[PDB]
């Protein structure tokens, strides 16, 4: 898609006013996608050390019946 | 809040202006924010591969005593 | 570096628009080293993982010979 810039100052201003609102929405967009994809490695990295907290009382365990 | 565009074209410039050196602020902080999330994330990440390399060498331990 | 504004309309707008087309500029490469960073650390996670779920394998073999 492609449409010639305004000529017009008037005209040109309003463009120039509507990309920066567009601007601003593709900013805040890609800041939550972001923080999404954070808390998925973070949700990701806490059931590990969860499960990791498992092993070492497992081991321990063993260390008792030794 | 909220105030009207000015009309005038100079005017209009310059308040395209102030909201562009305002947009740079925005994407700055919020790169650096994003950077913050990411380094505790990696220091908590870090931290786990040092003690499950702890447990490691505590069940290689444990197989010297069978 | 440092260079007067335009004092022009004309050449004021267009200006503008060099500065919004250097913005979403930005804003491109810098989700892009965000991605790359996050990437990064989810392979180190992974392998984390890994190697957590062979010391698994290798305490419940050492379970066998209790
Ligand atoms: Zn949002
Ligand atoms: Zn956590
Ligand atoms: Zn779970
Ligand atoms: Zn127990
Ligand atoms: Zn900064
Ligand atoms: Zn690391
Ligand atoms: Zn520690
Ligand atoms: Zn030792
Ligand atoms: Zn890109
Ligand atoms: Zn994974
Ligand atoms: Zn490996
Ligand atoms: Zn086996």
């Amino acid at each position: 898609g492609h449409m010639e810039p305004a000529a017009s100052s008037q005209a040109a201003v309003e463009e120039l006013r509507t990309q920066v609102r567009e601007l601003r929405s593709i900013i805040e967009t890609m800041k939550d996608q972001q923080k999404r994809e954070i808390k998925q490695l973070l949700s990701e990295l806490d059931e590990e050390k969860k499960i990791r907290l498992r092993l070492q009382m497992e081991v321990n365990d063993i260390k008792k019946a030794l």
